[PDB]
């Protein structure tokens, strides 16, 4: 029998939405890889310049920790139900919220360099 | 040289990389949520809808939009919601993914009754 009208009607709909799932991964991939590339990679340069005598302020790393998951929060809701003018988990979205991320992130590096040794 | 400032650094990455491990397990959840709590069971009430049936389109958004929705409402469940846990644990999970499918099993039957366009 051939294959029903109505059965592509209603799989066409389960595409878009495993899709809306695959966009979801994707927003995941970069948010985890801004922390690598403009967080962790800097960082891991202060450290392996450093005196043997150095003992590390645990504070930072726990001001950078709360750091990451407040702009990593921002940056989903800028990707989904806060885009102001885009539909709901477009490339667009993530072209207006990732930048504002990675610039934090960069800020974020920055200030945890200066707390780091302590 | 100093391999006791980098190692203390990569338990701190470490985490943050496991935590988008946990954001992506549970997308795979919410992802297998919808295939088996309303594509399964909508599948099979269109296969056996008469062959000539045209569905409605109206009743399909309302799907599509109830999906994000609920889905929105179970990962807000899995961490700034959960309040009672820790903010991606298993147990803000397991708490919140009940109430997703129990949401998804009833936007099944609601679909149901509308997606015949009679």
């Amino acid at each position: 029998e051939a294959t029903r009208k109505h059965v592509q009607q209603l799989m066409k709909v389960f595409r878009a939405i495993d899709f809306d799932f695959t966009k979801k991964a994707f927003y995941l991939h970069r948010a985890k890889y801004g922390v690598q590339n403009q967080l962790r990679n800097p960082l891991y340069l202060k450290a392996m310049s450093l005196p043997r005598s150095a003992k590390l302020s645990q504070p930072c790393l726990n001001k950078m920790i709360d750091e990451v998951n407040d702009l990593e929060s921002t940056f989903y809701a800028g990707f989904s139900f806060n885009c102001h003018d885009h539909d709901q988990y477009s490339m667009d979205c993530l072209e207006a919220a990732e930048p504002t991320y990675l610039d934090g992130l960069k800020k974020l590096a920055a200030s945890t360099e200066q707390c780091l040794v302590q």
